[PDB]
């Protein structure tokens, strides 16, 4: 693991960053198969070392103000803790069955989910939501992105998808949560 080909490091390293930051967007295609397809994240989680948790923030440059309204959905995902449960149906209903055209459709997804109207209601308008929603903001931009799907590891070191073995997509996968696993446990 070399920098410059795996991953690189960032000039100006983010102060108080999570371990493991990944960044994606409901409404990118390279997002959709980064999980849905080949489930880059959980495999990610798999090598990660005793300690070290993932997190995932939602961006708010793509699909205008709904796009807005899905980084704070995203925010009442991780505020409530329903992060795996909304995820799937979440890049279906936008993507593939492209139901979800507006936050009262996403508001029935969390729904069907198991999570009541008034708590949706009331987390949707929560400080805790609106810490997050700035948190994510701040964030993206603290890492000057460009663009998504993107992960950074303890807010210094940036993986680099392209400089790695791209032949087999089954291969790809592994390397990828390995550097991960490396940079993790620096």
């Amino acid at each position: 693991y070399e920098d410059g080909k795996q991953y690189t490091t960032l000039e100006k390293p983010v102060a108080g960053a999570p371990q493991v930051l990944e960044f994606f967007s409901f409404f990118c295609p390279h997002c959709y198969q980064f999980e849905e397809v080949l489930h880059i994240s959980d495999n990610v989680k798999k090598k990660l070392p005793e300690g070290v948790k993932m997190t995932k923030y939602h961006v708010n440059f793509m699909g205008g103000d709904l796009g807005k309204d899905l980084t704070q959905a995203w925010a009442v995902a991780m505020a409530l803790g329903v992060e795996d449960k909304v995820t799937v149906p979440l890049f279906e209903g936008v993507q593939k069955t492209q139901t979800i055209r507006s936050a009262s459709d996403i508001r029935d997804v969390f729904i069907n989910a198991g999570i009541k109207g008034e708590e949706y209601d009331a987390a949707w308008n929560s400080f805790v939501v609106k810490s997050l929603v700035a948190q994510q903001e701040k964030a993206a931009a603290d890492v000057q992105l460009r663009g998504v799907p993107a992960m950074f590891v303890n807010g210094k070191y940036q993986l680099n998808p392209q400089g790695m073995d791209t032949s087999n997509m089954d291969v790809f996968v592994q390397q990828y949560a390995d550097t991960v696993k490396y940079l993790s446990e620096k």
